[PDB]
């Protein structure tokens, strides 16, 4: 059920079982949190969920908390890894927001051989920000370059930046238990929504880029 948001324990990441889970190890992006929360974790192995905040970011600052999450997949003829982020709240000021935060970042390759990067998709307010080819400049190296922001009054949202970021361990949705897997696909985040449950092809279909 639903344990304290600082009392989920960080997923450690394990090593990759197969091509797919040492792909989304190789893209993995950096993420540049410009204001609100640190990514935390949703989810334990035993299916208890983050209890999030109540919008009323010193709860949710913690370095040592960082988690990020990725589903695998292919549409059209493409390679789709998602990466996403939990955070505990999304609030731009008191009283404005709500608790829980889920986004996430598409990485579109063209196949999961030749592993071109073609594009990126971001989550935000309006629908997906894509980058068609992907920009240069918001990649290091194969790895996306994502930002974490809210302009006020709007809720944090992702988008592309030039700036350096960091990195989290990563739990795939793969690697998993299925006590997991079934707490994320059934448990109301209430504003929020988890990007990689069931909804996953539905979420590819609208990150689409062409
Ligand atoms: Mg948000």
């Amino acid at each position: 059920a639903v344990i304290n948001h600082d009392a989920v324990p960080v997923w450690p990441q394990p090593e990759p079982a197969d091509a797919t889970q040492a792909l989304a190890v190789r893209f993995k992006p950096q993420l540049d949190v410009v204001n609100g929360c640190q990514p935390y974790p949703a989810v334990d192995p035993q299916g208890n969920t983050s209890g999030g905040l109540k919008p009323s970011a010193a709860a949710c600052r913690d370095m040592s908390k960082a988690q990020v999450y990725s589903r695998s997949g292919t549409y059209n003829g493409y390679y789709a890894i998602m990466y996403s982020w939990y955070m505990p709240k999304d609030s731009p000021s008191t009283g404005i927001g709500h608790r829980h935060d889920w986004e996430n970042v598409v990485v579109w390759l063209d196949n999961a051989a030749s592993a071109n990067i073609v594009a990126l998709s971001a989550s935000a307010h309006s629908g997906y920000k894509k980058s068609f080819p992907a920009d240069k400049s918001y990649l290091d190296g194969i790895t996306a370059k994502i930002s974490y922001k809210s302009t006020w009054p709007l809720d944090h949202e992702l988008g592309f930046t030039t700036s350096a970021g960091k990195q989290q361990p990563l739990i795939q949705w793969e690697q998993m238990t299925q006590a997991a897997r079934d707490a994320l696909e059934s448990t109301d985040f209430g504003n929020a929504n988890v990007p990689f449950k069931s909804n996953f092809q539905d979420k590819l279909v609208k990150a689409f880029f062409q």
